[PDB]
């Protein structure tokens, strides 16, 4: 696939795979310019701007190469670096970043993290859901290094209530259950859920999914599992620090098309 350059090139194409547009929001704020470049070239996006997505892959990771920067008194001062991840499905679409480089004022350091940017798509209302029924949303779970997540999901409209389970994550304390929790509408009316995650019937941080497509075909969101990591202090004193760990959750229902299998 070399139409990875042509989602920061070619212009908007109706005629592309599903969802076509990312509105990048969270992922570059405020004054902030993300600059993403790839393979040929490379493109500029301001807070608000759209992102080509109807050029990539589907049910697969796309990776770019990021600077978070800012302008000062006319010149871009870079804030961030590193590798910019989107996953894109049919109906919804988020993006991850991974830092590699940061400030620590002229000079640029290495620190790597790991974060969800944007979650977008087309919500589905809470007021256009079924009524009745079992849906089985299959799909990626991916985190900081490990793309290979594989998440399953479970809505009952009946009961207005989904719960699902997190598997093949490299990090074995990363493979979390996603406890069962109701379906409730946001401020905008959009059908989301929020709950807590399990391991070994403990809780160990929380997730929250959004219900993306005309027919709730997919489910979009991310989850916070409460880890443990290690903080070298000055004098090479070890101090076990509580920390998150962030995965992006993107599944969808087992298609039936008109024409093909």
């Amino acid at each position: 696939g070399a139409g990875l350059a042509d989602a920061l090139t070619a212009p908007l194409d109706h005629k592309d795979k599903s969802l076509q547009s990312l509105t990048l929001d969270q992922s570059v704020r405020k004054n902030e310019k993300l600059k993403l470049a790839a393979q040929g070239a490379e493109k500029t996006y301001g807070n608000g701007d759209s992102l080509n997505t109807g050029k990539l892959k589907n049910d697969k990771v796309s990776r770019f190469d990021f600077i978070r920067q800012i302008e000062v008194d006319g010149q871009l001062i870079t804030l961030e670096s590193g590798e910019f991840q989107v996953y894109k499905q049919s109906h919804s679409a988020l993006t991850a970043l991974q830092t590699e480089q940061v400030q620590d004022s002229g000079k640029m350091v290495a620190k790597r993290q790991f974060r969800i940017g944007d979650i977008a798509g087309e919500h589905t209302s809470f007021d256009k859901l079924p009524e009745g029924g079992r849906a089985t949303y299959r799909g990626t779970a991916f985190g900081s290094d490990d793309a290979s997540g594989k998440l399953t999901y479970t809505i009952d409209f009946a009961a207005k209530q989904g719960h699902g389970k997190i598997e093949h994550l490299k990090s074995p304390e990363l493979n979390v259950d996603l406890a069962a929790s109701d379906i409730k509408p946001d401020k905008k009316r959009h059908a989301v859920i929020s709950g807590s995650v399990l391991y070994n019937q403990a809780e160990k941080g929380s997730y929250s999914l959004g219900i993306f497509g005309g027919q709730a075909q997919e489910v979009a969101g991310s989850a916070e599992v409460e880890t443990a990591y290690y903080t070298k202090d000055t004098n090479n004193n070890l101090t076990l620090v509580p920390g998150i760990r962030h995965i992006g959750l993107a599944a969808k229902q087992l298609e039936h098309h008109h024409h093909h299998h």
